[PDB]
């Protein structure tokens, strides 16, 4: 709840919470083209069960405690969908992050037996946890957040931690780890390739 | 231009000194578990190319193994997201050092969605490549005087075609794109191998 | 309250205001068979008017009047079809018009649900209710459900036009909006005159 | 055929004293954000073309710009709405006194959805334009000459194309709709630079 | 608390039937008249009553019925009568040829909806609610159940009061002579699907 | 070496249609008839020659070839007839009601094939060698091209060998009375298009 | 609550089995048999009760499983056996040969619907209700959930009794016949996919 | 070439004492309840062909129907699914001992998704089959020269071809399976004489 919520604008104002050796990102933006939709909100978790979401304003081009922590390669970025976020904040700040686990890529790596792997979907099965989409198509530029925008900002970075720790145990039962890794490793250039104009293109398909 | 036919195995490596080498292959068909592995085919560049048949349940060949295992030498491919498949299904070593003209092409020739060897080898080089022999029985004890024209028409050109794309690559400042892109496909290759061949791993959906 | 009129407004006495929400009921989407058979009017206190026009009838004086006046803005939602049959009835084309559908592609480039239901609910919280979109328009009486409908498609869109002004000038797209305003009554004319299928501007 | 081949920019306007002018562009690719401008063609309408190479990273072109800015010209393009963005975006000027063939072709040849500059000047002028140098590289250093005499194709006749249509939209009483058509045309290409490229503003979905 | 009335085989009789028009309707096995057998013929009057007349396997006629379907002083209401005109002539080798269609007839006169089935129908036109519930089950078995009882007689004791509707439409638009030819066609179209052009529309380009 | 007789406006007088069917193609800017005007209607008695008319902007009278349309007596026969019915209707005021449409013999008696238009029927039946490039032309021309001139008489100076042909195999596959309900319906078919139904397929389900 | 009896890796033994006809399922990482591995197989003897059977990563063996599914004495029931017999040949190396299938043998003669999965099948042939929500689960964990258990027994529980109305309905549209075709060569399609032909309807023309 | 044509049956079974026949049929249209059959093709494999026109309403055809219920002989098609079909539906019997071309070919030619006859015929044997009169009236008092010769070219090879798919069936060790497809096309071909030809009835949905 917003007991463990914490609203900053701009930026964070200091790394006391984020000590640690991964952290759970997500963005909110005014929409999927990012040379477009400017990012609005950055949300981080270090797994503890609390949030930092951080509105970001009109034309801002830096945030360095944030950038720090993204260019920190000593802590793994976890995204759900990392291919967009991964996107939207090398282009709006300038810096792409390397080192990242995205639970989408280890959805599709680990649950052969369906084709949802939506966050929504992947917290029911795994967690038993119940996510509200419907703030997900709101006006995240708003100067000031709803109370429900910002609980879902929220709760969209407070079970990565958790994810990433069943999806590790399931890519090392099915022996997946090292293809896990790489994917992980070219994620960042596929981020780039969408941002460099190649957004709807497969690279590696033959047609 | 000199076509050596195989049985096997190259006989020696006294033609592969080299750093880079043109590799294509040919199968019974684009499913590796079913399809086995008919032909190998390489070029060192020099206007030559040595057609390997690769018999029925041969998964050894220890000379083109060896180059394909030389991280010193760069294996060139047309779509080597199939030929690196296959190769590592078959002989059980995948290369890690590779250039691809079908992803090159598509980083460089933006104006065109046709990315076809064929396509590329008659605008970048004015050279006609006939693809009638790419359906035919691969497996058969001896190729036909087209089938193997054919496969080594695949391995003539990527040398070419290499220096050229890697040109356009400087030129639009692409190269460390390209180079993550080669770093990623042998694993997307091994993707296909595990089961995820119709799945696009990056796709949100 | 709503003023359920028979052919035109009585007089304009409501409607001495910048801007002027407009929308119709027809008998389908097809303007050269499906006949005009409703006008409804807000001028945004919260009240409407719902004009009934009969089979055949050729002439609105009152209503051509603010559709020509030239200080008075006409706010649709997709007035691209609104002004089609508009000008196909009555033979005045409006040329000072806002339309909440352009706005919110412009604007909500969040979503791909553009259409006023879902724009009332998100920016309003107010819920339109959709059901009397497929009835009788041309019934002689319409029921109290098609009033409050008719109705509905108006009352709100003084707000949202605010809204979606407020949204325009936060992402600098005021003049980008201008200009598709200023030829939405050449692609309704295009579309009376037979490219109603056509994106005009597409390559292929 | 005279094609005039420039680096840069028109020399001067000498050539281009006149109340239209026939405008097309080259690019590596249909993404003004990624693919850059190569090439600018100009015809007066004379039977003769300038063919103006454009440098990567070239931000003016004070001689051409003057004819894009003047409102007393008259800029014809066939599919406008693609060169207005791709000049607009590299020379930071938007024409706004327009002629599209496209667009009139649409509005006139009622009877084909063929639409394209080679089946327009087969049919109204039994002229034949090649399309093969449509996929070649257009930021080559040194353009071929099939390249440079596809280029000029692009607007050798786009004047001649011009007046018969605006006979067929007198005849069909279709000049102020076309005329509308033109004048938002500069706003569709802005509308393509701002990111609503894959959009029809005008659609209901 | 509708009376319908459950025969086997045939009406017993037609006294029920001395009337202008009659509503029909059909049950089977699926969609497809060679494969799929006549299992149900639902009739009404417009009285508010029905008859359901369970057809047999391999059963050839029904003449009191069939009497009925060719009497050319009773309109055949259908909806949707494409498709029970071409499973009663397969059936009975008769093909009736005096009909009024609601999905045609709603076709040219509800230009407002691309929904033109029997159940949206009903609901617009009469606030009468359709369960479709009963529309996938066994047509053929011995005994239907009441719910499927209900369901036949639904799809018939409508069609009256949705054709005097739909006659007014067509007069105050102008179409009543547009229907009558759609109307006149009707029985040769299902006649064309019974002998093989049932995916074609006989009238396309292509 | 073909006779093609051009006019403006109208024929000028009925000597060479003294016949009991005449082949009838149009011309015009578009498919769309309250759009794309009227620019040619075409005739042959079935003797190897043809009639091109030219007709001019706005025109909504031709007397002797409206006599034709309106000549009970006198089969008109189309290639794809549903369309011809449409903008000579619409233009002139007069819906053609005794009627032979190729296209629609085609779908009933080339049942092996799903290519039935008219260079392909022309072909297979008569081995008539129809070049299709002038069909995407500006037919509304003041002065018509030769190569125009000639294609809009080959729309015409088949049908005649077409019919005949046509008929024999609807005779062979006992079609006739199927093919008659269709042609039939045709000028209604006709109608409905023009009354904003083109896109519809009437008989459809959905 | 159903009894529902839990086994690792086989069935203690037969005592349960000896019938002449036994219900099989199974369940896996996904429908990929070269990637996805056999996880569960779930049987029943029509008694109301279930056995769920754990498989291991890496299990090649099921000694009293196998003898069962290779007793051409017992027919294998299964909804869409060719899924099962294909991950069940390919996980223990034995391909049943007697089985019955209530999907084909729904396609055969639930002719009214395109709805052939076990939920709708056993809602409209047994008003019972199965929930999918377990299906998508991880069938690979060591400790099942009691919501998956049921699950796997409820695909298990009811397919005799669907048999017993599907043999009815075959027999009373006489497409017995057909439907043992279609059974016996069910191995052989099973195989094709394993072999590599699994996106493909080998005797389609194209 | 010598093509024997006969009205409604052979003469006499003294071509066809022999343990394989080539069989084709031509008809009306693909829908059997609807298009009559019209020819049956026949061949020994020597090179020649019997051409057997079947007449409007002919219930019986003793000497052909001979051949097709004898268990001795095996019936070879190209697509039996739909031969299969119309001969049980024209004379009351359905073959049962069946070798098809078409499935043999999608069983081995893995590298393609073209199993058409002509492109069988050209890829295997050389032997370029024409399919214009494909499209032609078969149900003609009087087939003409060249209906009569295209349809003998559809079995003059099936013999042919079926010894190398029979070969390439043993070489990929694929034989129980396409025997197993053959013994079920009649069943398939029954299954679309009682209405479920649009069906693959082993497809999940
Ligand atoms: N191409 C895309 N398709 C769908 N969602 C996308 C997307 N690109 C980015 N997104 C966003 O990335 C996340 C996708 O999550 P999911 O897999 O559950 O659909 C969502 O963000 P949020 O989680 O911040 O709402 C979604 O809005
Ligand atoms: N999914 C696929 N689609 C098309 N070609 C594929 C393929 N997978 C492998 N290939 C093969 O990879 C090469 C693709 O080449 P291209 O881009 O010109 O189509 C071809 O081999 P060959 O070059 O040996 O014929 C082709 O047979
Ligand atoms: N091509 C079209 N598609 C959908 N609705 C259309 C339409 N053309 C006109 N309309 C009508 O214009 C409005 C579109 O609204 P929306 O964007 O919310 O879907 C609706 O009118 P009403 O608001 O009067 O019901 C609709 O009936
Ligand atoms: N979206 C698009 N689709 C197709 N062609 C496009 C395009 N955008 C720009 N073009 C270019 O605009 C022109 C379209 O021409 P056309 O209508 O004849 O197809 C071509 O340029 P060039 O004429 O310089 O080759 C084409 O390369
Ligand atoms: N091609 C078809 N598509 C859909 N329904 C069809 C059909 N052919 C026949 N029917 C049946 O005709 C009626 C269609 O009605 P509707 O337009 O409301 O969908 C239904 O019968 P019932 O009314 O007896 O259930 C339906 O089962
Ligand atoms: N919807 C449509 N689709 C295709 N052709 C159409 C058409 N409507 C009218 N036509 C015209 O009707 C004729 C159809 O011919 P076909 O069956 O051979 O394609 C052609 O005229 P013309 O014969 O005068 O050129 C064609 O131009
Ligand atoms: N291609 C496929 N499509 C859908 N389900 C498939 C399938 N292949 C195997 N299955 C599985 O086979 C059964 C299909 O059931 P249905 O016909 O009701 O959809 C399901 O198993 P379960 O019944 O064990 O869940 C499903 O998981
Ligand atoms: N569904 C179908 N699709 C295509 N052809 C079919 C067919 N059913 C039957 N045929 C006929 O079966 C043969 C298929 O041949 P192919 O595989 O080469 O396309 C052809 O006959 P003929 O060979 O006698 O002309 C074709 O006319």
């Amino acid at each position: 709840s917003m007991t463990e919520i914490r609203v900053h604008q701009g930026d964070l104002p200091n790394l006391d919470n984020y000590r640690i050796d991964a952290v759970a990102v997500d963005t909110e933006t005014l929409g999927l083209q990012p040379h477009r939709d400017r990012l609005c909100v950055v949300q981080l978790s270090s797994g503890d069960g609390t949030a930092d979401v951080i509105q970001i304003a009109k034309g801002q081009k830096s945030a360095p405690n944030l950038v720090r922590l993204l260019s920190d390669r000593d802590i793994t970025k976890i995204f759900h969908f990392g291919r967009f976020d991964l996107a939207i904040l090398a282009h709006t700040f300038g810096v792409m992050p390397d080192v990242v686990f995205c639970t989408k890529i280890a959805s599709k790596l680990t649950r052969t037996y369906t084709d949802r792997h939506g966050l929504k979907e992947i917290c029911g099965e795994l967690l038993n946890v119940n996510i509200s989409k419907q703030q997900q198509s709101s006006d995240w530029a708003a100067e000031t957040l709803s109370r429900a925008q910002i609980e879902y900002a929220a709760s969209d970075v407070l079970y990565l931690h958790r994810l990433k720790d069943i999806f590790e145990e399931r890519l090392k039962r099915e022996e997946r780890e090292s293809v896990a890794k790489a994917c992980f490793q070219f994620l960042p250039m596929r981020a780039n390739l969408d941002l460099l104009g190649w957004s709807e293109i497969d690279i590696f398909a033959h047609s």
